[PDB]
């Protein structure tokens, strides 16, 4: 009731990665598009605008339109499939080009619980992170592990911006 902020959330990455199916287990905390729930963030609530890009990441998401005035951005891989890591610096350009460059972005390796068909290690993609501004978390939306805390985390860094004076919260984010 008493939500103190909004935020528009894009979820994006490659088609198959599990972007629906992180976005069901965050709302509704079964596996199995837009989505919206309010989150308590160090006491203050916290609206998120969840516009989830799944099945239209192969154009139709991918515009001006949709992405402008997103804060904060999941960008998701899947840990088995080696090509979606490798789009993340496409995937990254994108957010930054279509909706700020100041967009707050969580990495999100999705399917963790498929560790025998791992194809990208936890310790690459964290050294990524870190070259790239970048929180980073190993998710899965199967389980559930790590799925709340991927909004949590890129709600409180923007929360964190705004305080620094870094985003502006009436600006796009
Ligand atoms: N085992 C496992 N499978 C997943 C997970 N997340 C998604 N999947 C599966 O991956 C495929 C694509 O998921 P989906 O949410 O539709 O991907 P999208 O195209 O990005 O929306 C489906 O077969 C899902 O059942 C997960 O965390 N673990």
């Amino acid at each position: 009731e008493t939500y103190d902020f909004l935020f528009k959330f894009l979820v994006i990455g490659n088609a198959g990665t599990g972007k629906s199916c992180l976005l069901h287990q965050f709302i509704e905390k079964k596996f199995k598009e837009f989505g919206s729930k309010i989150i308590n963030v160090g006491g203050k609530y916290v609206k998120l605008q969840i516009w989830d890009t799944a099945g239209q990441e192969r154009f139709r998401s991918v515009t001006r339109s949709y992405y402008r005035g997103a804060a904060g951005a999941l960008l998701v891989y899947d840990i088995t499939s080696r090509e979606t890591y490798n789009a993340l610096t496409n995937w990254l350009t994108d957010a930054r080009m279509l909706a700020s460059q100041n967009i707050v972005i969580i990495l999100c390796g999705n399917k963790k619980d498929l560790d025998a068909d791992r194809e990208v290690t936890f310790l690459e993609a964290s050294r990524f992170a870190q070259e790239n501004e970048l929180m980073f978390l190993e998710t899965s939306a199967l389980t559930g592990e790590n799925v709340e805390e991927a909004f949590v985390q890129c709600a409180r860094k923007i929360l964190n911006k705004i305080e620094s004076g870094e985003l502006d919260p009436e600006r796009m984010g």
